[PDB]
């Protein structure tokens, strides 16, 4: 067992708070924030020795990145950004920054309670997503 564990498994968005005015903040276009938003992911998170692999699934875009945590990798996100991407897990929150073009995103996704909580953060712009167990 390791922490991270409690990470690990199918999670489905249940709510969602601000996610327009945070991707208005990320650079996100009119056409992909509509459909974007519209979007009812899975993210499903999994451990094999050190490498954490988390999915998202949807029917806007279906994406998956796999990390050793603290070495930085390069990703392409949903919305079609190249970014360079470092995941660690500070004080039990796996914390994802994303830098491109001179900007930042921060999304933090924490274990409350029976949910996945995943707090994202742009320019002073925060969204708010809640995911539960499949
Ligand atoms: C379908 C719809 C939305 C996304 C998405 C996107 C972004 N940020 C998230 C953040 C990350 C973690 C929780 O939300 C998600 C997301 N990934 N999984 N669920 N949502 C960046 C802003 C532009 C839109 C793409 C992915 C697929």
């Amino acid at each position: 067992s390791h922490m991270c564990d409690a990470f690990v498994g199918t999670w489905k968005l249940v709510s969602s708070e601000n996610f327009d005015d945070y991707m208005k903040e990320v650079g996100v276009g009119f056409a992909t924030r509509k459909v974007a938003g519209m979007a009812k992911p899975n993210m499903i998170i999994s451990v094999n020795g050190d490498v954490i692999t988390i999915k998202s699934e949807s029917t806007f875009k279906n994406t998956e990145i796999s990390f050793i945590l603290g070495q930085e990798f390069d990703e392409v996100t949903a919305d079609d950004r190249k970014v360079k991407s470092t995941i660690t897990l500070d004080g039990g929150v796996l914390v994802h920054v994303q830098k491109w073009d001179g900007k930042s995103t921060t999304i933090k996704r924490k274990r409350e309670d029976d949910k996945l909580v995943v707090e994202c953060v742009m320019k002073g712009v925060t969204s708010t997503r809640v995911y539960e167990r499949a």
